[PDB]
Order: C-alpha cells, then sequence, then structure tokens
DNA sequence: ATGTGACTTATAGTCCGTGTGATTATAGTCAACAT
DNA sequence: ATGTTGACTATAATCACACGGACTATAAGTCACAT
C-alpha cells in the first residue's frame, strides 16, 4: 500500500529475528494476537501508534531505539 | 493516555507552528479534517501510520526528519 | 483412513466443545503443538495411546469416561 | 511407563489367552509381526490407534468388546 | 514357541510460519454549534 | 480561526481455526540369536 508501512513491518521483523524471537512469543509478549504479528509483518498491516508502542515493548526495545532502526531502513538503497 | 502518541502530536503541532501554518491549512494541504487534526493536535486520537504518512505529506516534511526530530522529542 | 480414529477424533471434539475448550487451551492444557490438535481434530491423524494419555489429561477427563464415550460414538447410527 | 499404555497390553495378552492363541499366531492373523507382539505385551512399544486396530482384528475381537474390556481392567 | 537387541524406514510429534472467515472495538471521516 | 459533541462507516484488532513445509523423535517393521 504505503511507503512508511511496510518499512516499519520490515523493521518489526528484523529486531524480533535479532532477538531469536518467534513470532509466537512476540505476541503474547506483546498482548497482541499471534495472527496479528504475522499479519503486520506479511506488511499487510496498518496499525495504531499505540500499537506500534506494545509491539515496541514486546521486542524489548525502546522507542528511540526502534525509531533509530525505522530511520536507517528507509535509507537503505 | 500513551507517551508516544502524546510526543507524535507535541511533534506535529511543533512542525505546523515552525512552518506558520495553522490547522485549516494543514488540513487542506494533507486532505484529512480539520477536526481530526485538531483531535490530534489535543492528543484525543491514536492514529494510524497511514494518517501520520498523510500528515506528514501535509506538513510537506520528510518522514526521517520528522522521526529525527520525534527522537529528540522523547529525549526530553 | 481408518474406522477407530475417525470415532477417536470425534470424540475428542466433542469433549473439548462440551468443556467449552477451544483447541488452544487443549493444546496447552495437555502439552501438544496447537497444529497438533487441530489436525488430529480433521481427523488427519493417527496418535499413539500416549498422546491420547495426554490429551486425556488435557481435557480434564479421566481414561474411563473418555473410552465410555469412545465406544457410544462407534455405536450411534 | 503409561498406565494405559501397560492396561492395553495386559488386555491383549488376557484377550489371546482366552482365546488360546499364541503370539505366533496372533502375528499371523493380524499381519503384523512376532517380535512386535511380544514386545507390546511386555509393555515396551507404545502403539499407535491403528496398530491397536490392526490387533483387535488379529484377536477377532470388536473395538466395543475390546474397551469394555480395558476399562474394567483399568477399574483394578 | 517366546524374548531381546540392534538396525533401518516410515511416520508420529514438534516447531515456526501463512492465510481466512466472523466478530468487536475503535479510527477514520463529517455535522453542528461552539468560541 | 480552533474546540467539542456526538452519530456513521470503514477498518484496526480479536478470536477460533486451517494448512504448509522442514525438522526431530520415535513407532513400525525385519534379522539374528536367544531360550
Ligand atoms: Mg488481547
Ligand atoms: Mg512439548
Amino acid at each position: 500500500e504505503s511507503f512508511l508501512l511496510s518499512k516499519v513491518s520490515f523493521v518489526i521483523k528484523k529486531i524480533r529475528l535479532e532477538k531469536g524471537m518467534t513470532q509466537e512469543d512476540l505476541a503474547y509478549k506483546s498482548n497482541l494476537d499471534r495472527t496479528y504479528i504475522s499479519g503486520i509483518e506479511r506488511n499487510s498491516r496498518n496499525l495504531t501508534i499505540k500499537s506500534l508502542e506494545l509491539i515496541m515493548k514486546g521486542l524489548e526495545v525502546s522507542d528511540v531505539v526502534f525509531f533509530e532502526m525505522l530511520i536507517k531502513e528507509i535509507l537503505k538503497h
């Protein structure tokens, strides 16, 4: 659909694997459906900031460092 | 209320103000609704990334500089 | 594929719903995959007695009462 | 070892004996392997439902009477 | 006749993911009247 | 100009499930030698 989204979902998946988490853990750890997390990662979802926040607490990562990785992903080529 | 959600709004307002833009104008520019934008700016809406993106296009700021600012604001 | 199996999986699903459990409770409660329970219930699986035992403890049901329902299901026309 | 698994085997042995069948004969009759049946009967195999079903056909007993017996045996 | 041990292969059981239909909560959009 | 209040609809988010490919553990099936 949209630029920022595909970047957001790329970063969530990048962190998650970096931390050796499976989708499963992530979903409990961050209080969303197992399906929701999957659906984000197939970039098929446009999440709310509140949800983003919950995912960030899920990845055990600070808002700051998350956005620092966003920025970097946006910049690749 | 959410901490992040409130810094995002603070920033939107900040950028709009640095640009001497009214809400009415931000709403026109981004094709969203004045009542919408008002609501965000008093932190009474929790917006979807897509909406954020539309507001960024209206402020006329790149996602990169938006998040650069957001980080700065978050850090106090 | 086989007579007894379709009867066994019919009974597991019958008890589970009777107890208002979803597949995933069942799967944790009984220490098997979420997928395994599903696959049994689509009667696509031929389980070990040990696994059966684990499912029975899962449904919070005695071996006895389980087989009493087997018998009844085998009998139904 | 499993309690159920051991009553199942006890029963198989019981039915075979009430029929005066040898293992060799139960193996032939059910098209499985003598060493397989031996192993079950000293509770050293944890068999699939399918196999159980094969052994039941070899004993020549209906699932219904098998489980009737299994319950009785379970109850001590 | 039965028991045991060792070995191979077929498949039970595990683990991590994709995809979806149905339902509930809430964001996305707008009117009215406010200042 | 901005703020606030509802009502309306579109979709974010939830909940019970099915299905898949890849992988590990173990049952299913045979010999060998045993008694
Ligand atoms: Mg929840
Ligand atoms: Mg386990």
